[PDB]
């Protein structure tokens, strides 16, 4: 699926966010997501060896705090003009479990594409969220 | 150290945030922190078995996105009208490593107290942040 | 890739592990991996809200402790006869970053198949 | 009060030391851990450094112990590579240990030799993970 105007806006928002702060090894990626009501949420990562969140997960916390229950699209943007970063595996899993069908923006052959997170986890592990077990 | 006026405001802010969203197993705690220039940032947790961030780590990402490099105080508040939660061990580590000397607000004998995160990790492990190693 | 004799031996090992221990509130999956020296390492998950490791990550730590530099295959077997579990997304990332080309054993149409971890992360994010 | 290092404690230091010394110096695998169960078996492992929260050595040990059917761990230590010696558990490890192995004693440095400290004492104003439905 090709990048929409809304997707380009997410790229632009996340780029503005990461470029708005000093270059840091700890806070090096911004993410923005849009809700089904059209609100945009953004954040930056927190790098730490105990599993500090990616930018996408910070965005999930910001959206939750705003009561935006349904997120439809999300992108991650690297610092220093480095562009789109695909979601890492952890981000894919958390997004598939908590926001099924959310589309992540990634680099593609003819231009950026918008890919449902489940397609980013072929042969998926689907957490049964009703239980505190794997 | 007894709770300060700014500390009470962080409690009030986090309380307002968590009680402003539907009760959820997954988005169940809010956090608020203040910067050295008086800016207050908030967020909610994202529970997930792959290590979804606590509310405190969402706040760190929000604060970083705003360019607030120095955070001085932080609190976490439970849902359903329910009050202060001390930081978990992971939050203590991340806070100690990334925001040295930040005070966490916790329950105390005469009222809430504000404790330097390092005092919440006796016999501390200090990450040498210059390296991708423990 | 169809399941190999080595992959079946790995499934036997992981199944033996999870079926050999009691029920717990904190674990539910065993994993086993193969090294390019023919070594096999196993472990069970550690469930915790701060990101306790999956079984596969425990296995990586056991491999590392043994000085085992290259792992070629891995599988995760759930308790209660639930069978093979595909790696979760975090496991895929760690495996791709630390053990490029490792094959995860997953369930496909004709039974278990073995799939390079990179194929389990289309449009991959590579840690620099 | 902290207990002085026991013979079993020293055997864990020796185990972790032999483990970490027996492998190539690496930034990804830089710490070994060893723990002893009530049934007297010793379990060991090395950390897996990764930005998605790859486990510390202690967490690997918990998985090793569980796979072996050893449900009760009483003492644990972490030994760093390059003769760097005892590392105290990080904040995440303290939380996981307290929640999963209450009363386990961590071996940490002391002014008069190493001491063995109940992990709850390493988390003043402790956060306890509480849910019967899940
Ligand atoms: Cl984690
Ligand atoms: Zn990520
Ligand atoms: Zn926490
Ligand atoms: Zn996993
Ligand atoms: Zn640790």
């Amino acid at each position: 699926e090709p990048l929409s105007a809304a997707g380009q806006n997410l790229i632009d928002t996340a780029t503005s966010v990461i470029n708005g702060i000093p270059v840091s090894d700890f806070y090096s990626v911004a993410s923005a997501a849009i809700s089904d009501d059209g609100r945009v949420f953004s954040g930056v990562n927190v790098y730490h060896f105990n599993g500090g969140p990616c930018a996408e997960l910070v965005v999930l916390g910001v959206a939750a705090a705003a009561g935006a229950t349904k997120l439809t699209h999300i992108v991650a943007i690297a610092n220093e003009g480095r562009g789109i970063l695909s979601p890492c595996g952890r981000c894919r899993q958390v997004l598939a479990d908590l926001h099924p069908g959310i589309k992540a923006i990634v680099i593609g052959k003819e231009g950026p594409k918008m890919v449902a997170v489940e397609e980013l986890l072929p042969s998926i592990y689907a957490w049964d969220k009703d239980y505190d077990r794997i």
